[PDB]
C-alpha cells in the first residue's frame, strides 16, 4: 500500500497462444481491457467479442484470469519477484458457459 510515482510508459507484454508476444505503450491507468483493446485493434475497432486478459505464471504453472476493470499494472505489481509472471490474450478460458 504505498505507490507515488509517474513517468516512464509501462511497456505490457502481452503473449499469445499462437506465441507472438505483442507489447503495448501504456501508462499507470490502463487496464485489462485498454489492452485488449489496443491489441485488438486501435483504428475504427467495431468492437469485437469482450476478451479479456489472462496472466501465466511460468513458474507456477497456474493461469488466472482478470476482468476488465482489472489493472494490468495493478495486477502485475501484485505478481511476487520469484516469478516471471506475465498476460495472455484469450477469448476462450473459463469454467461454465455464459455467452453475452
Amino acid at each position: 500500500g504505498s505507490s507515488g510515482s509517474s513517468g516512464r510508459p509501462h511497456v505490457v507484454k502481452v503473449y499469445s497462444e499462437d506465441g507472438a508476444c505483442r507489447s503495448v505503450e501504456v501508462a499507470a491507468g490502463a487496464t485489462a481491457r485498454h489492452v485488449c483493446e489496443m491489441l485488438v485493434q486501435r483504428a475504427h475497432a467495431l468492437s469485437d467479442e469482450t476478451w479479456g486478459l489472462v496472466e501465466c505464471h511460468p513458474h507456477l504453472a497456474l493461469e488466472r484470469g482478470l476482468e476488465d476493470h482489472e489493472s494490468v499494472v495493478e495486477v502485475q505489481a501484485a505478481w511476487p519477484v520469484g516469478g516471471d509472471s506475465r498476460f495472455v490474450f484469450r477469448k476462450n478460458f473459463a469454467s461454465g458457459p455464459s455467452s453475452g
